[PDB]
């Protein structure tokens, strides 16, 4: 019944819900230990292993389902209303997920497609410290690469590794030049 | 007359042609010395300073105009046909621009808009070694950041520097979390 119910809940959860749930459970289950988990039921049972989910303890489950906005599953399988979960989670100490994970997840919620792509681009820029706006051309990029000492008369490795994933003609130009350096 | 002709040629060249010409002249004029050059005439006179451009020496000029495919200016102002320039530049030793700069410039020629954006992205990936692609979501990115030890409970600098350039609501979530940890 109970485990059967858990399977029932697990059946209605897709890949996105699985990823979100695994992220929200990082406070108890390490990220490397999550890769064997391929569905929601494995996660549920892993939670049972840490005694955070049993017939007498459905709190963390309800919290998880509430965070990912699966209120339908709460009503259907757990008989739980949104008002109850809110009233509970506002009460201090009753929250079992850290404010950090919650914060990151809410950020992930607020972000759209374009905002996500922009997030990747901006992150890459903040890591490499080489902001490549659409103002500069390929020549300026070459200059920046020579400045970074990653491009030169005898250093074409990165240029080739980039051009190979774009167009064979470019790589053919590079090789033509490189073989004329006999 | 001669200087008049040089001004005439310089007048017909736009910003793109200027950038290309300055790039093709890096073998004689350092990059840091090219920033004062705001038009083609300054570049021409700078070439005159290095005695690479005079009434009896229009070789490097014709070569430059040929490389950037301004054959119209060659015909109009220099009385030079494409066949002549090809036949001349094919003859060894007569070329004054290194094969390296020529190679890079031809690469810049063959690349279109989308190929350029792809070049920026791929370069960023090859530099930061953090290939993300459009396959993974924001949560996987967060995991990668924690793996990179650039994101944590007490390390929100980069997350904030990214989110600030995306949406104030995200930054408001971050600050809300950060101020509730009193």
């Amino acid at each position: 019944d109970f485990s059967r119910n858990l399977y029932d809940i697990g059946e209605q959860l897709d890949s996105e819900d699985l990823a979100s749930l695994k992220f929200l459970s990082l406070d108890y289950i390490p990220q490397r230990k999550q890769e064997p988990i391929k569905d929601a039921l494995m996660l549920f049972q892993r939670l049972q292993e840490k005694r955070m989910l049993e017939e007498s303890n459905l709190s963390f489950l309800k919290e998880l389902l509430f965070r990912i906005n699966r209120l339908d599953l709460l009503i259907t399988y757990l008989n739980t209303r949104k008002e109850e979960m809110e009233r509970e989670l506002q009460t201090p100490g009753r929250a079992q997920i850290s404010a950090y994970r919650v914060m990151l997840y809410q950020i992930s919620e607020e972000v759209s497609r374009s905002e996500l792509r922009s997030f990747k681009a901006l992150l890459q820029e903040e890591i490499s410290k080489c902001k490549l706006d659409d103002d500069m051309n390929l020549l300026d990029i070459f200059i920046e690469m020579e400045k970074r000492v990653i491009l030169g008369e005898g250093k074409l490795d990165i240029l080739k590794r980039v051009c190979a994933q774009i167009n064979k003609s470019l790589l053919k130009i590079i090789n033509d030049y490189e073989e004329f350096s006999k």
